[PDB]
């Protein structure tokens, strides 16, 4: 979302496995919206069904 702010991959979203990241491009920092029914930090796990 808008190059200067974001443009992130999703299949490993730079930070997370199953995330949709705000790769703060100007900061070089990816941080994630975990996918529908997944859990977090590095969005590795499904919700409860890890």
């Amino acid at each position: 979302v808008v190059s200067h702010f974001n443009d992130c991959p999703d299949s490993h979203t730079q930070f997370c496995f199953h995330g949709t990241c705000r790769f703060l491009v100007q900061e070089d920092k990816p941080a994630c919206v975990c996918h529908s029914g997944y859990v977090g930090a590095r969005c590795e796990h499904a919700d409860l069904l890890a």
